[PDB]
């Protein structure tokens, strides 16, 4: 099976062969597809232990060899006395690379293969998980020099002794249900914030409160510790045109952290990985500040800059979302503190896709995802045709905690 | 069965049924979804089945079914396939055909308007000159000084693949386009291999930036002919800006009527190969796609020059800037002109009105979210956190060649 994928701006035709290895399936079939929906044993063990290590040897020229064979020998003599098994550091590691590569939702993958992994298997405590998260966010922020990282707590066993990191992201801001039925700081998080106030954080009630860790070690109830308020690096909003943009209060956090997805390497799964990189300005600017259900800022942005907004066709809403975004950017900029722009990444992904294409035979890519929010096709993602499919090692969605666990 | 879509902006839930009446591909499997792939003469015993879905659908929406009328049609289109191998829509099916096609378009953000669609009958045609008359009529009837109707026409379905019906325009009024001996290209370089075949057929080419193409018509399987459609009935906004005096002096300017004429009708299994199709602009069709994608009149660098943006970095989002003037300017023009436009948040509104009345009344509304989505300020509109479910339902407008690709010359 080769099939083609037409970028139509440029007329460059690609074959894509690495479809040919997937594994899990996509949610569309032959009738119906769901390309837009956001969440659509000892047995079952060794073949995908012996699957990965495949890949794993064949990476380092090394298949069919003595210690090829070697080690699957070990790992299934392993398999079938402990009913699971350890990965070696370098498999972990090229393992958490490789979920990286194989994100078919992240723009951010040029950047795949620099990646720092904090291998924290030896962790046993929900104090020992915040010391390495505190660690991780120190790296990571570099005093605004970013750089990408990955913290490895130890593998799920019976399912009963999960590591867990209950927030979504290590630094996200509380949201407030308010008498006044409005909501204070961010819509996102009113269910944890909750959760949290009723595990005893003492809550400022802003609106931009950085939420504490909620951390989850061997299966037992989660623990709330708050990080260093000096390891969070913030930025002030402001425009470089605008005077009384300042005025409007706002600040974003620099370390974007996701810390609720699991990691699965050779069939085994890392339910808590919390992962880091650099923002894209639209998912402050865009996102963040302009989803309905979110901060929502677009109509005072607007009365401030008196737009006509009587009529959608003035484009008010499109005017004052460019001016928004222009400040974030500008703001994090001033500040030195590491940011690349929507044009920017689009062109650097494009560039990843045509390397991948021909080293590695394709790019499993998410085209509802990895085009930008706003102003889509003036982007060189737009008009490229994207073939979205699964390969492991992979990152992958997993259910909020609270939802599942017995206390 | 029953599949669940939410909207993440509203945490609103929506069940759909009707995919269950899906019956085509999608070129997605199991394995690999093909979303953002632009491009993913029957036998008596495919046809039958075929006009009797259509048929029972057909008499179901009038509340008919199970009638003597509807089982004496189902008799009678039997009888005629057996013994003609096709068979003849009554004109009350056209109409429902066209219309339903339409309504099943599910990369259509404009399908609020779908039971609001003036169908011509066209298949009495005979000749070019017959097509050439037909078609003019439709772009007066449509363009109607300004207030845009919505239309269709049809021509005489296909029979044995070899008498087809075409149009070879893409649309019935577009701008040519013409590469030079320097490599840059003058007027719309989307249209360059389709004026070269013009010009080769013996169109005097006046070769400027907004040459309105003539049609090249394609009647009973002959040899294409040329005819100019009268300058006076191509109705043409010159685009300016409500603030920047210096917009108009860019010398732009696009024409009121979008019209797609390459694609394929099917309805109840029979194949309508030529079949135009008009509506009206959302902005960023001409503002986003026609002006400013770069393999078109690519015009951002030199609107951001005129702004005096600084242009030295990306980050300082200049493209992003002249992007939202351009798109301001275009639906400014068209609204001073009095000429029907709608606004991607107006539109994009109204859809998702109508999805959701769709799913209450029919059980479903078939999106392709890649199109749907506004090319430009995405999140900000109703649709970018709308969760969509892509299939296919028949009757049905199709993709098909380029009919400069397939043609039989006969001299
Ligand atoms: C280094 C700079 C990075 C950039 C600029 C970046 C960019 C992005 C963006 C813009 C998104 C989608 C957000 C949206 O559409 O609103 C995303 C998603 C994602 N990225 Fe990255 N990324 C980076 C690093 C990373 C790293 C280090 C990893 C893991 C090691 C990663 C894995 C993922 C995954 C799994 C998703 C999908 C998340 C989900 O399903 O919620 N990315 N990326
Ligand atoms: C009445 C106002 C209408 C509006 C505002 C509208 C809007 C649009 C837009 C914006 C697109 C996609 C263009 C793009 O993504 O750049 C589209 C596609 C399409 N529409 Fe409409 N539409 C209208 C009427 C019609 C009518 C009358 C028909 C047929 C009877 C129709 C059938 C289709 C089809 C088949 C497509 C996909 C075209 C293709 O595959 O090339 N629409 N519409
Ligand atoms: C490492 C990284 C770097 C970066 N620049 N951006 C990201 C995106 C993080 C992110 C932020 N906000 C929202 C989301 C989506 C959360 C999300 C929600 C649901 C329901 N399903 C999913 N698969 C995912 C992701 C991650
Ligand atoms: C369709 C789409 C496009 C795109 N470029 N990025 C994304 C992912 C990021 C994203 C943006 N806006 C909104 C969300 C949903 C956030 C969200 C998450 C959860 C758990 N519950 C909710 N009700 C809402 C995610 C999604
Ligand atoms: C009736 C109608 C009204 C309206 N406002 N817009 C449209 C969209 C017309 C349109 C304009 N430019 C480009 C296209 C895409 C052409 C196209 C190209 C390819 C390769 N495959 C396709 N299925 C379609 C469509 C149609
Ligand atoms: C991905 C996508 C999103 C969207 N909102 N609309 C469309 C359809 C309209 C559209 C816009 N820009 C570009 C095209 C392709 C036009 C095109 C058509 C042909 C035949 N050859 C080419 N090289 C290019 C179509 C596509
Ligand atoms: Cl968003
Ligand atoms: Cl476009
Ligand atoms: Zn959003
Ligand atoms: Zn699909
Ligand atoms: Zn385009």
């Amino acid at each position: 099976r080769f099939l083609k994928v037409k970028n139509w701006e440029t007329d460059v035709v690609l074959t894509d062969t690495l479809h040919l290895k997937s594994t899990l399936e996509t949610g569309c079939t032959e009738h119906i597809c769901m390309g837009s929906i956001m969440l659509p044993t000892k047995d079952q063990l060794f073949p995908l232990a012996k699957e990965f290590l495949d890949q794993y040897y064949s990476s380092i020229k090394r298949f069919g060899s003595k210690a090829h064979m070697d080690r699957l020998e070990e790992v299934n003599k392993e398999i079938e006395s402990t009913s699971t098994y350890q990965l070696k550091d370098t498999e972990l590691i090229y393992g958490a690379k490789h979920a990286w590569r194989n994100a078919s939702r992240c723009v951010g993958r040029i950047q795949w293969s620099k990646l720092q992994v904090f291998d924290a298997r030896d962790c046993t405590t929900a104090h020992g998980m915040f010391n390495y998260i505190c660690n991780h966010v120190k790296y990571a922020t570099n005093k605004g020099n970013l750089r990408s990282a990955i913290t490895i707590f130890p593998q799920r066993t019976d399912g009963k002794h999960d590591f867990r990191v209950w927030n979504s992201q290590l630094i996200r801001y509380a949201g407030y249900k308010q008498p006044d039925g409005s909501t204070l700081g961010d819509p996102a998080n009113v269910q944890f914030t909750e959760i949290c106030i009723q595990q005893g954080w003492k809550a400022p009630r802003g609106r931009f409160d950085v939420l504490p860790l909620l951390l989850q070690a061997n299966g037992n109830d989660p623990e709330l510790f708050q990080i260093p308020p000096e390891l969070v690096l913030e930025v002030p909003i402001r425009h470089p045109k605008f005077d009384w943009f300042k005025d409007l209060g706002l600040k974003w956090y620099g370390l974007p952290a996701v810390s609720n997805m699991l990691l699965e390497i050779g069939g085994l799964e890392f339910s808590a990985c919390p992962f880091s990189g650099w923002y894209m300005g639209t998912e402050i600017g865009v996102r963040d500040y302009c989803d309905n259900s979110r901060y929502n800022i677009l109509e005072e942005v607007a009365k401030k800059m008196d737009l006509d907004m009587r009529k959608t066709s003035s484009l008010w809403k499109d005017q004052a979302l460019v001016e928004i975004n222009i400040a974030v950017l500008y703001s994090f900029q001033s500040d030195k503190v590491t940011i690349v722009d929507h044009h920017s990444a689009t062109e650097s992904f494009i560039k990843h896709m045509e390397n991948e294409y021909r080293c590695r035979g394709g790019c499993p890519a998410d085209w509802v995802w990895i085009v930008p929010p706003m102003s889509g096709s003036i982007t060189p993602v737009f008009h490229q045709e994207m073939l979205n499919y699964r390969l492991t090692p992979s990152f992958e969605y997993q259910p909020d905690p609270w939802n599942t666990h017995v206390w």
